C-alpha cells in the first residue's frame, strides 16, 4: 500500500493528532525539567498548537520578562556574526524582518506577523506546533508551502543552549531562508519528494534535509556560508563551520543521504551546495529515483496536491 499524505493544505490539520506526545521537555535532563512553571508554559504552547486549525490566525501570546531576556542574549550574541557568516539571503531579509516584525533584542516576534511577512514574500506560512512531528508530516508540510513553528522559549538558566528546536532556532534559524524564492521553492522540493513516499526513503530525505535545510553551506561567489537553520542559530558551531576544521564535501545526493551524523556534537563533515535552484533541482532529480507508482504536484491556486 501507499502510505497517506494530505491533498489539500486543510488536511494537514490531521498532524496535531499524530506527534509524539512525551516532549523532551519531561526528560531528566533537560535545562527545565526541575521548573513546573516553566513545565505549565510548555504545555500551554503545546494546546495552542492543539487547537490551532488551518486558516486561523496565529494566536498572540504575551511573553514574560524572564522570556523576553533569553531571547535578548540569544538575539544579540547571535547577530554579529550573521555580516560575515550567514549567506546572502539571509543577510538580504535580516533588515526586513528587522523594520516588520520586531526581530530586536527586547521583544519577541508573534507568528502571526512572521507568517503574514512569509507568505507575502514566497507564499510560505507558519503553523504553531506542539512538538516533533514524524519526519513523514514534517516534511509534508514543506510541500504546502507550510512550516510546522514551535512558538515556547527554551528555559532561562541555559539561553546558548537548547536540545530541541524553540522560538529562537525556528525565527533566526529558518525563518530568513523561507523567505528566499530560490531556497523556497528548494524546500518545497524535499516536500513534495516526500508525499507518499515509503519510509525508508522519508529517511534518506530526512537525512538530506538535515545536510541542508538543517546544516547546509552555500557557495557564495568564491566564497562559502552558512544557510544551514541549525548552523544560523547556533553561535558556537556558525563560527567553528566555516573555520579550518570541519571537512568539507559538495552537495551530492546519493552520498548525502546515506551519510550519518549525531546531533549531539559539532558537525565533522558539511555539504556545500553551489546554489539553492541547483539544490532544487538535485532533489527533484533524487525524487525521481523514489519508487512510487506516481507523481505530485502543488497547486498554489488551489491549494491542492496533483497526483498524476
Ligand atoms: C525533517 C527531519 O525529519 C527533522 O529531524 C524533523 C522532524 N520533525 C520535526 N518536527 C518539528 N515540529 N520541527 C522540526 O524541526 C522537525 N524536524
Ligand atoms: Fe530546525
Amino acid at each position: 500500500t501507499v502510505p497517506w499524505f494530505p491533498r489539500t493544505i486543510q488536511e494537514l490539520d490531521r498532524f496535531a493528532n499524530q506527534i509524539l506526545s512525551y516532549g523532551a521537555e519531561l526528560d531528566a535532563d533537560h535545562p527545565g525539567f526541575k521548573d513546573p512553571v516553566y513545565r505549565a508554559r510548555r504545555k500551554q504552547f503545546a494546546d495552542i498548537a492543539y487547537n490551532y486549525r488551518h486558516g486561523q490566525p496565529i494566536p498572540r501570546v504575551e511573553y514574560m520578562e524572564e522570556e523576553k531576556k533569553t531571547w535578548g542574549t540569544v538575539f544579540k550574541t547571535l547577530k554579529s556574526l550573521y555580516k560575515t557568516h550567514a549567506c546572502y539571503e539571509y543577510n538580504h531579509i535580516f533588515p526586513l524582518l528587522e523594520k516588520y516584525c520586531g526581530f530586536h533584542e527586547d521583544n519577541i516576534p508573534q507568528l502571526e506577523d512572521v507568517s503574514q511577512f512569509l507568505q507575502t514574500c514566497t507564499g510560505f506560512r507558519l503553523r504553531p506546533v506542539a512538538g516533533l512531528l514524524s519526519s513523514r508530516d514534517f516534511l509534508g508540510g514543506l510541500a504546502f508551502r507550510v512550516f510546522h513553528c514551535t512558538q515556547y522559549i527554551r528555559h532561562g538558566s541555559k539561553p546558548m543552549y537548547t536540545p530541541e528546536p524553540d522560538i529562537c532556532h525556528e525565527l533566526l534559524g529558518h525563518v530568513p531562508l523561507f523567505s528566499d524564492r530560490s531556497f523556497a521553492q528548494f524546500s518545497q522540493e524535499i516536500g513534495l519528494a516526500s508525499l507518499g513516499t515509503p519510509d525508508e526513503y522519508i529517511e534518506k530525505l530526512a537525512t538530506i534535509y538535515w545536510f541542508t535545510v538543517e546544516f547546509g553551506l552555500c557557495k557564495q561567489g568564491d566564497s562559502i556560508k552558512a544557510y544551514g537553520a541549525g548552523l544560523l542559530s547556533s553561535f558556537g558551531e556558525l563560527q567553528y563551520c566555516l573555520s579550518e576544521k570541519p571537512k568539507l564535501l559538495p552537495l551530492e545526493l546519493e552520498k548525502t543521504a546515506i551519510q550519518n551524523y549525531t546531533v549531539t556534537e559539532f558537525q565533522p563533515l558539511y555539504y556545500v551546495a553551489e546554489s539553492f535552484n541547483d539544490a532544487k533541482e538535485k532533489v527533484r532529480n533524487f525524487a525521481a529515483t523514489i519508487p512510487r507508482p506516481f507523481s505530485v504536484r502543488y497547486d498554489p491556486y488551489t491549494q491542492r496536491i496533483e497526483v498524476l
